[PDB]
């Protein structure tokens, strides 16, 4: 590509969307998955 | 245009030649010029 060309992403909204949703569950099943760490060691621990 | 944009002259060297050569033909003229002057300024001046 000659110095800088302009380029243009088809459907950068809607892929933003979709992005912010897999993050965010992936992010509840990060918490859902701790939890059961604490109610595993709370046995282990007491 | 968007950025930076190559772009490309026509015949560039054969406009350089003739180039080279009106510039050396309008530098001989001056001098010619420049010397009648010197002449018509050492006889009356
Ligand atoms: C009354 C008396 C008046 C006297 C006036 C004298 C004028 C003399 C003219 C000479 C022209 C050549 C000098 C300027 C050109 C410089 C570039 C040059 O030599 O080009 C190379 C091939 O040129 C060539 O092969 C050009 C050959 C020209 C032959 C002479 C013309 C008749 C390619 O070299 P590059 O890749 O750097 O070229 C970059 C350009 N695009």
């Amino acid at each position: 590509c000659p110095n800088t060309v302009d380029c243009f992403v088809s459907r950068p909204t809607e892929k933003t969307v979709f992005t912010v949703f897999m993050i965010a569950v992936s992010g509840i099943c990060i918490l859902l998955n701790v939890t059961e760490l604490c109610y595993l060691l709370i046995r282990y621990c007491s």
